[PDB]
């Protein structure tokens, strides 16, 4: 039916809580009856029928509104259901509504509340929420006004309203729930999982089954989300009753009579809801000082001499103790208001003898008084009761009602009973004239009865037995308590069970005022309800010393400062059974930070004060540590104390409450604070000496060390041996200590002092309040001191807010501890703004960043500044004067600079001290980051070169989850930004949840700081100084995660690690041969780190101006650019390989090659005609050394003119045709300049002078004219002339293309077009097959342009000169003027300034695009300059190297970096390009030449060939050899380069790549790896026949033999023959290869065959790509084969992905498998299944080497026929 129309069985309410469920009474009780569900789910549920109506509508009214109910026709549950309702609304205040749902004709019961008294007020206005009352059914909505969020909804449910059942059901916008109590909850965080909590005062022992215990606590919190916004729920009911929770997320009251009296209270935060609570209740006591310290306690100390051996020995023991307990033993025969003349005799004495030691005595008081008083044995507190008639009394209300306790037969007093007060305070007063005690602990105030009701049983009355009972321990209310009926001032015990330890409480309180005199007392109370903390303090019960009590006790004691009792605690080691040494030793390290710290132990149980266990203890000796460190604090503590006394706020707070942005906080329940600054991190498992705890977001430092820990945001596991704790302090804050003593008497009379944990921005905020520490009311009276503490910019403002108390002690401030500080210097001391004469002490530790300021004297109670300076060490000094020329003292100061001429080399004499910009509106969103950051000191910025930019803006982009950007540029000026299009996704994806990495915004001074995620390690910290941002000079700067640095490009660096020691290399496309700290032809600001723990990351800076790097050890990396905006890029790893594959995503992946291109190839600059190709091609075959690519240098084209034949090369075209016909590739150089001084028509110079496509001058439009390769017509060069003499008398006039521009393209691609074909000459073409495109920095032997020379001084000599080579001759040095203009393809013009280092990538993309299109195949271009993304059209050379030894491990290095870059095909010149080749050298070179992806022998003009067929016939047969084995494993190689272009994997690796976790990798450049699988170890030196080599930790394998090298982490001397390179297969791999042959040609139609390296576990795997080798986008347009290999238990697989290229037409033919590792049983049989057949093939295994050869060549198998290969071993 549409009654039982319950959208979802989780919202079912249970329509009988209090019975097992039946169809039988679901239908007398009218309800829906589907026993249909989950575990624990109700199968009787309310209907729709069930509840009220509001009829008429809402009468308005001044504090809000009236509804009249009226009750559907429902059936009774419980009988005497209330018709007629009546709901009273008001809106009290701006965060807190108040409803009362009541009957309209009779009264019923209100609690009466001392504090929470009738609101008289109107309604408030605005208010923060808003209210809905639904009509039919009656529900109330409360809605949060900001964001419309529902907060709590009773439409769940129905209202039900009978006189003794009441309920109502409340929908939750969260199931993030906190309260109720008082119960053992286990976890912080409520289970909404059908659970159910009992609330109704009883004495029981804590213990895990869910029973109610000694309170009744109804408030609970919720937390909406994770912005903080809270709010809270309090119901004013004193009945039994029972709390239901359920999965909707749903809240159910259930009470046994009394009226519905709602509070909702809203706050933006937790605290603020609590805050609200309290001010409703009644904010919380403060405590006296004394109470904060360490209090001991035993029930039965049995005699006075046995208590007074506990006080002397623990005295003794020097242990921190302040209070005494004395429990019920002290009194006679367990009677109030007495002490036992015998076993306690001289009990006085014991109190004073306590007050000479400055300890205090607490007395413990019972409700129940004895009954048994007679004419010859008078008790005069029974006497005087029965004479003021204030005891609880029978139903009839006449006779006192008799129960029995610790003294027997016993009354109860009523201390609800005005005279009951009276009567109470004169029993104090007669005992304390007898016992001088300090404090009163209240027990039993349930109130407890060792009998059921009455010593005569209760009477058969609905109140004893009502018709509804909360789940209540033993099933009757009046269990182990009073009957029901019983009488009271307030009204029945039914009504005010919950209340009578609340009223104790209150006259207690209101005897002491009268005891003491002026003193606030303190009083320790078990019961209590909503309120009671205004009065008392709590401790959680009877405990028993097990682990599980350990645990609970931390839950507990936070809910109840939830509930504003916040001075609560366990009983510290357990109340009932023997304690352990290690359980009491973890419970006294946890006990030292309870705001209630008491060891309480019970009736016969082994001892346990902390003295007991020895002087020399383990335990003593670390409660003794940990009890002193409270004292140290207390301070601090107190100051908590007065906030929640104040302001609401909690003492020991849950981590919720500080960091409910985080939810991995909100479950957290064996860690907490005290107040916002101090973690508390303890064990709670037998045997630990390690805890997994969550830290959260914040600077945290160790207490005891003081040193920053780096954890944050995070699950750590922490070490905490027997004796340890975790302490931490919170960044930002101050804390007041007090030097420690024994008691707190004594304490109070030392010097205090100040702990500064500094946060990010390097502040922190602090506040102290001070009184007498006894005195009643100090705060309402203002007899106190408050201190504000604040440090900003070395600077800390001790500021009064309060001075009426003045301390008679003479105390004063003695010592600053400093937390994550600069060593502090200068420190000065004033008062009220004048100084006071002092010389501050400073001691630093440098390790820990923690500095200590000494023989400072703060007097108490006056306003002091103290100002320091900071030292900054030599290894953080960043160079304030880079400059060229013009580095002095005077200077260095007139740029706000500080100058010391230290000595130690590569310290910087200048270095900043002070930042230039500030940053303000730090905005954090779900995708990124935002800041302004404006200039502050524009004098001391205009010192620095070239003019400041005034605003500047920070935006972060989170694009993926391990991809960022963070841009730094000038919002109100278009500057310069690189036009090289990146790939980043169109939606950003980097989720809070996914991501792996955090970004903080940090001030003074500004600084970005990235931080990974998994492990909390800082992989970019920009907070230096130095941050620069001028027109035409930028500096950043920022903190390495290691001295683990690869990359920055293109120079020749002394090792693949970078030097981190004050080195600075300059970056700007030049014609340079390679040299230390020389600028190159290429541009890579892109660099990777290692992390310590082995994670990596990559950094990309998109920036294209001149620029520099420096490194310092701290490790620092500086940036120095020229110009443009800053613009990062930032990957996250965690692996070096995932890097590469992520950058390469970003800029672009590497180009896909042909297969011939891999073959070995050869150029000479210098060849003198074409019969000299001619002769060595010939020369070559018949050496029969293989060779798939010719090349001609600019030796074939007319005078070096661009696009033009030489007669001495008038036989080349058909001499290409020649070696095509036999399978032989040809590339061509191309240079970029052409030549303007030609007499007879030149078409390339004449169309492109029409086309408008070279540089010109910005404004007058003249062309730039350079110098390079092309000679003037009609002269004699006569070669003898020097270079200089050449370049000015024989070289012409060159124009330099524009290749940013469309016309340019156009007339580029034209002019290669008709070099390919002839339009003229059809003979005359040359059939190139790719392209090699030089000089294109661009480079010209003249500076700038031919003299006259440059324009614009300012752009060609600039404000800052980076360290460039040359630094002196400016940036037009062997290269165009800076001002020549550019067109991008928008139109936009850009100076050469800006795009100099561009034109190479620029002119890439369009030679790329014209060969493509005049082949028809794929083609390859080889490009000398080269940017990020070049790799996606070209290879790369490494340039001119020289012919000598030390250029071979350059070589590796060079390769190694080009792999980080994104540039897969590269190779170095083999030989040596400048000077003579020798035999050895060249001979090792072809030998490590033969494995570079790009293998080219290229040789300078003038010197000795270097061919290998120009030596002898030895050099014949070693690169005979070494070059079949290259074209054997082409086919790998080939794959490697389909997996580089496809997933961006590195063909050149660095062993670090494939074994991170070996250190000893992180140095090696003298190996490397071809993909995952090949080692090559080559000799890189004269004369040895051995090399030296790592192996990592990894099964290898020698190439030539098979047989695995037993070498795993270790180094091993390797023979090195001249005819030999050492070679090794990692296991676990499997390498195709094919059968060597002249060409690529030829050989790709020979077998294939698999050699299969088995590791340890004999398994293998492997791939292979194989196409046709040259068509374009093979891939792309699915003509390929892709398949994977896998060997495991002894079989062979072959997995095939794709395949629409190998066929029977076209078949790849399989012939051997090498399977390496098969073990020494000998092998029987080998099959093979393929195309549904077995094929037998012939088959030789070696036992010794473990070697299984297979052939295959007789099957006639083509590889995409084959399945399978399986060998079986002999038994
Ligand atoms: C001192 C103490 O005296 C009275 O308590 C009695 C209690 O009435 C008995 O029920 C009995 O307690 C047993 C528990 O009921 C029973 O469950 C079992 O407890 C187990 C728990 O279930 C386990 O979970 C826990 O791990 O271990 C305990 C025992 O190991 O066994 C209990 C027997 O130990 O005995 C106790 C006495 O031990 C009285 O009702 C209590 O209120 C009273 N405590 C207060 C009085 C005094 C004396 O001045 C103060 O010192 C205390 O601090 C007060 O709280
Ligand atoms: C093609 O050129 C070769 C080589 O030229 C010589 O070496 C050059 C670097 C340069 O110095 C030239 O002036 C040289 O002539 C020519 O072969 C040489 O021919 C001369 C006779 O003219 C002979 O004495 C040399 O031994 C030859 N050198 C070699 C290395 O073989 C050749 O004649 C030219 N071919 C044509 C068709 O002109
Ligand atoms: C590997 O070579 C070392 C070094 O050999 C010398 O240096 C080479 C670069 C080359 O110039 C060789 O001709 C040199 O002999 C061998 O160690 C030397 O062995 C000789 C022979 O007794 C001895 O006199 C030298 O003092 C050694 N020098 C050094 C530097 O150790 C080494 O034995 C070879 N490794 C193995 C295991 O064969
Ligand atoms: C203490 O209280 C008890 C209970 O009220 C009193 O004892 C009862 O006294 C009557 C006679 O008046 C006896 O018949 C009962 O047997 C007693 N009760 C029980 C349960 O045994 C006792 O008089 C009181 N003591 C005083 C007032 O000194
Ligand atoms: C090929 O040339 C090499 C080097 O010119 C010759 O090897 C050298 O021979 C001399 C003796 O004639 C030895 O003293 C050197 O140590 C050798 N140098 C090496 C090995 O690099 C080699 O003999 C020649 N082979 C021939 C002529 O076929
Ligand atoms: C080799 O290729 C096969 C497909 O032929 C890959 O198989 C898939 O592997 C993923 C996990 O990586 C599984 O979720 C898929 O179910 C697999 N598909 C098939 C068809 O089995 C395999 O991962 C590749 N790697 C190797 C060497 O086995
Ligand atoms: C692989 O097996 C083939 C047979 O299918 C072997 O080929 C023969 O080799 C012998 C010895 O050189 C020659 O006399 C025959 O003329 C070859 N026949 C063919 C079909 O070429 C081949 O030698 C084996 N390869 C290896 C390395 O063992
Ligand atoms: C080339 O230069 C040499 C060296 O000075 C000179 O002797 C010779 O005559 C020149 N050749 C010419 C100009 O024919
Ligand atoms: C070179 O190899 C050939 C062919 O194996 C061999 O005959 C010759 O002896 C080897 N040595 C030299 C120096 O030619």
């Amino acid at each position: 039916s549409a009654e039982c129309a319950v959208a979802n069985e989780l919202e079912r309410i249970n329509c009988i809580p209090d019975q097992s469920p039946t169809k039988a009474t679901c239908d007398q009780r009218g309800c829906c009856w589907k026993p249909q569900g989950a575990i624990s789910v109700p199968w009787c549920y309310y209907s729709t029928n069930h509840g009220y109506q509001v009829e008429g509508d809402l009468v308005n009214t001044n504090a809000g509104f009236t509804a009249q109910l009226k009750r559907l026709p429902s059936p009774s549950l419980f009988g005497n259901d209330i018709n007629n309702v009546l709901l009273r609304a008001e809106y009290q205040t701006a965060t807190r509504f108040h409803f009362k749902l009541t009957d309209q004709n009779q009264d019923r019961y209100e609690v009466p509340h001392e504090h929470v008294q009738p609101f008289q007020g109107n309604a408030a206005s605005p208010l923060t929420y808003e209210v809905m009352v639904s009509k039919q059914p009656f529900s109330i909505k409360v809605i949060r006004t900001s964001n419309s969020r529902v907060l709590f909804d009773s439409s769940i449910g129905p209202l039900l309203f009978a006189d003794q059942f009441l309920q109502l059901s409340i929908r939750l916008p969260s199931a993030n729930v906190y309260g109720l109590g008082e119960h053992v909850h286990q976890q912080y965080r409520h289970d909404m999982n059908w659970k159910t909590w009992p609330i109704f005062a009883r004495d029981t022992v804590p213990n895990g089954d869910g029973n109610n215990l000694y309170g009744a606590q109804t408030f609970f919190l919720c937390l909406e989300d994770a912005s903080g916004l809270s709010f809270g729920v309090f119901l004013m009911n004193s009945n039994a009753m029972e709390v239901a929770l359920q999965p909707a997320p749903a809240v159910t009251y259930r009470t046994t009579g009394g009226i519905l009296d709602f509070y909702v209270l809203l706050g933006n935060t937790p605290e603020q809801v609590v805050q609200e609570y309290l001010q409703l209740i009644g904010l919380p006591a403060l405590p006296p000082y004394w109470a904060l310290g360490f209090h001991l306690s035993r029930y039965d100390y049995e005699t006075l001499d046995n208590m007074r051996e506990v006080v002397e020995r623990n005295r003794a023991a020097q242990l921190p103790y302040d209070v005494q307990h004395a429990d019920i033993d002290y009194m006679d025969k367990r009677r109030d208001f007495t002490y036992n003349p015998v076993d306690f005799k001289g009990f006085p004495e014991l109190a004073q003898d306590l007050h000479n030691n400055g300890q205090k005595l607490v007395i413990i008081v019972d409700p129940a008084i004895s009954n048994d008083s007679s004419p010859s044995s008078p008790y005069g507190p029974y006497d005087r009761g029965s004479d003021a008639k204030i005891w609880v009394n029978d139903p009839d209300g006449v006779t006192p009602l008799i129960g029995e306790v610790w003294p027997g037969k016993t009354v109860f007093p009523d201390y609800t009973n005005p005279k009951c007060t009276t009567w109470w305070e004169n029993e104090f007063k007669l005992f304390h004239n007898q016992v001088d005690f300090d404090g009163i602990w209240i027990d039993m105030n349930e109130v407890a009865n060792f009998v059921d009701g009455s010593v005569s049983g209760c009477s058969t009355s609905n109140l004893n037995y009502p018709p509804f009972t909360p789940r209540i321990l033993d099933g009757y209310l009046f269990s182990k308590t009073l009957c029901m009926d019983a009488v009271q001032h307030w009204g029945k015990q039914y009504d005010v069970h919950n209340l009578y330890g609340y009223s104790m409480a209150i006259a207690t309180a209101e005897a002491v005022k009268t005891v003491f005199s002026n003193k606030r007392s303190f009083i320790l109370t078990r019961s209590t309800f909503a309120g009671s903390g205004k009065f008392a303090a709590h401790w959680l019960g009877d405990n028993a010393a097990t682990w599980d009590d350990l645990r609970w006790s931390i839950p507990g004691m936070l809910e109840f400062n939830l509930f504003g009792i916040p001075m609560v605690g366990s009983d510290i080691c357990g109340f009932l059974l023997d304690t352990s040494e290690e359980l009491c030793r973890r419970w006294m390290q946890v006990g030292a930070f309870y705001p209630f710290s008491r060891n309480h132990n019970g009736q016969g149980y082994k001892v346990q004060d902390p003295a007991s266990f020895g002087a020399d203890s383990l335990l003593l000796n670390s409660s003794r540590h940990y009890l002193s460190i409270r004292y140290t604090l207390l301070p601090y503590l107190y100051t908590l104390f007065y906030h929640a006394h104040s302001r609401g706020d909690t003492v020991a707070r849950p981590l919720l409450h500080e960091f409910y942005e985080d939810s991995n906080t909100w479950d957290v329940y064996q860690q907490f604070l005290w107040g916002p600054g101090l973690l508390i991190t303890p064990v709670l498992d037998e045997g630990a000496e390690k805890v997994t705890a969550y830290v959260p977001d914040a600077v945290w430092y160790d207490y005891e060390t003081g040193g920053r820990v780096t954890w944050r945001k995070q699950k750590v596991e922490m070490e905490l041996p027997g004796d340890k704790i975790g302490l931490h302090l919170r960044g930002g804050y101050i804390f007041p200590t007090q030097q420690p003593a024994t008691t707190t008497v004594a304490s109070r009379q030392n010097p205090l002092g100040l702990i500064i944990a500094l946060d990010d921005n390097k502040e922190a905020k602090g506040e102290l309040f001070w009184d007498d520490g006894e005195a009643k009311d100090t705060v309402a009276n203002k007899v106190y001191l408050l201190y504000e503490f604040s440090v900003t910019q070395n600077r800390l403002d001790v500021k009064i807010l309060q001075s009426t108390y003045t301390d008679p002690n003479n105390l004063v401030f003695k010592e600053i501890k400093i937390l994550g500080t600069q060593e502090p210097s200068n420190v000065i001391v004033k008062q009220n703004d004048i100084p006071v004469q002092v010389s501050p002490n400073v001691a630093y530790d440098s390790n820990l960043q923690v500095a200590l300021i000494t023989e400072i004297e703060l007097e108490l109670g006056k306003n002091y500044t103290v100002e320091w300076d900071v030292k900054i060490r030599d290894e953080e000094k960043i160079d304030c004067y880079p400059d060229e020329t013009g580095a002095s003292e005077g200077n260095c100061v007139a740029r706000g600079c500080a100058w010391e001429a230290s000595t130690s080399p590569g310290v910087p004499h200048c270095y900043f001290v002070d930042e230039l910009y500030s940053v303000s509106d730090v905005q954090y969103d779900s995708f990124g980051a935002t800041a302004a950051i404006s200039l502050k000191s524009s004098l001391y910025a205009s010192a620095l070169p070239s003019v400041p930019v005034n605003s500047l803006r920070l935006s972060v982009t989170y694009h993926k989850e391990n991809m960022l950007q963070f841009k730094i540029y000038d919002p109100s000026n278009n500057r310069y930004e690189v036009p090289v299009p990146l790939n980043v996704p169109r939606v950003p994806s980097g989720t809070s949840e996914s991501r792996l990495y955090d970004v903080l915004i940090k001030k003074n001074p500004f600084g970005i700081e990235i931080r990974r995620k998994s492990t909390g390690t800082v992989i970019w910290d920009s907070q230096l100084l130095g941050f620069t941002f001028n027109d035409m000079f930028i500096q950043i700067s920022t903190r390495l995660p290691s001295q683990y640095l690869y990359g920055f490009g293109e120079t020749e660096h002394t090792a693949f690690r970078r030097n981190l020691n004050w080195h600075t290399w300059g970056m700007f496309s030049r014609d340079q041969p390679p040299g230390y700290k020389m600028n190159s032809y290429g541009v890579h600001p892109y660099y990777m780190a290692l992390e310590e723990d082995g994670n990596a990351h990559g950094v990309l800076l998109l920036n294209s101006n001149a620029m520099d790097v420096t490194f310092q050890p701290l490790p620092a990396l500086t940036y120095r650019t020229t110009g443009g905006i800053l613009d990062f890029y930032v990957l996250l790893g965690p692996t070096p390989e995932l890097v590469t594959q992520q950058y390469t995503e970003l800029i672009g992946r590497p180009v896909m090659v042909p297969y011939w291109s891999l073959g070995f190839q050869l150029c000479r600059y210098g060849y003198e005609n074409d019969s000299e190709i001619a002769s060595l091609y010939e020369d070559m075959v018949a050496a029969q050394i293989p060779y798939d690519v010719q090349y001609s240098d600019i030796d074939y084209m007319e005078r070096q003119l661009d696009f033009t034949l030489s007669p001495k090369f008038d036989g080349f075209p058909a001499l290409i045709n020649r070696m095509k016909a036999n399978g032989m590739r040809v590339i061509l150089i191309l240079d970029p300049a052409i030549s303007g001084n030609e007499t007879k028509p030149y078409p390339p110079f004449t169309r492109g002078v029409e086309d408008d496509v070279f540089i010109k001058y910005p404004n007058d439009g003249s062309i730039v004219w350079g110098k390079v390769w092309p000679d003037f017509p009609d002269i004699f060069v006569n070669s003898s002339l020097d270079w200089d003499s050449q370049v000015e008398q024989y070289r012409a006039y060159v124009a330099f293309p524009d290749f940013f521009r469309n016309s340019t393209i156009t007339w580029w691609k034209r002019e290669l077009r008709e070099l390919y074909t002839n339009p003229q000459d059809p003979e005359k073409s040359l059939k190139f097959d790719g392209m090699w495109i030089d000089m294109n920095e661009p480079s010209s032997f003249v500076n700038g342009a031919v003299s006259p020379g440059c324009r614009d001084s300012s752009l060609n000599h600039p404000p800052y000169m980076p360290y460039l080579e040359s630094r002196n001759s400016g940036l037009s040095s062997k290269t165009l003027c800076m001002e020549g203009e550019q067109i991008l393809p928008d139109g936009s013009r850009v100076r050469h300034y800006d795009v100099h280092s561009l034109y190479g990538w620029s002119q890439t993309r369009p030679t790329y695009e014209v060969v493509q299109e005049v082949t028809g195949e794929r083609g390859i271009i080889i490009s000398r300059s080269t940017y990020p993304s070049s790799g996606r059209w070209s290879g790369h050379w490494l340039g001119d190297n020289t012919a000598a030894w030390d250029q071979l491990r350059k070589s590796i290095i060079g390769m190694m970096e080009f792999s980080l870059f994104g540039i897969s095909y590269t190779g170095a010149d083999i030989c040596g390009f400048f000077q003579d080749a020798e035999f050895e050298m060249c001979a090792r070179w072809m030998q490590l030449g033969a494995f570079y992806p790009f293998s080219r022998n290229h040789n300078s003009i003038g010197t000795r060939r270097q061919d290998p067929v120009s030596w002898n016939d030895t050099f014949v047969n070693i690169s005979r050899s070494v070059l079949e084995t290259r074209y054997t494993l082409l086919p790998y190689l080939y794959t490697l380069m389909h997996m580089a272009h496809t997933e961006g994997s590195t063909v050149v690796r660095a062993l670090l790549h494939e074994f991170v976790s070996d250190r000893v990798t992180w140095d090696l450049d003298s190996q490397f790896l071809l993909g995952p699988a090949f080692l090559v170890s080559p000799v890189l030196e004269p004369n040895a026949r051995n090399v030296t080599a790592y192996f990592p930790r990894a099964r290898w394998y020698d190439y030539y033999t098979g047989v695995d090298i037993n070498a795993r982490g270790e180094w091993r001397d390797l023979s090195a023959p001249l005819d030999h390179i050492n070679l090794h297969i990692r296991g676990g791999y499997i390498l195709p290869w094919q059968e060597p042959a002249q060409n690529t040609y030829f050989s790709r139609q020979k077998f294939m065959g698999f050699k299969v390296a088995l590791d340890d576990d004999g398994t293998a795997e492997g791939w292979l790509f194989w196409d046709d080798g040259q068509s374009i986008d093979t891939y792309e347009q699915g003509l390929y084969y892709l398949a994977n290999f896998s060997v495991s238990q002894n079989t062979m697989q072959s997995h095939v992905i794709f395949n629409k290229y190998i066929s029977d037409a076209n078949p790849l033919k399989l012939g051997y498998i090498e399977i390496w590792g098969v073990g020494s049983a000998p092998i029987s049989s080998v099959s093979i299944s393929a195309s549904g057949e077995v094929i037998t093939p012939i088959f030789i295994h070696d036992s010794a080497t473990q070697v299984l050869n297979i052939n295959v060549t007789n099957g006639n198998l083509s590889l995409h026929n084959f399945s399978s290969l399986t060998w079986t071993s002999a038994p």
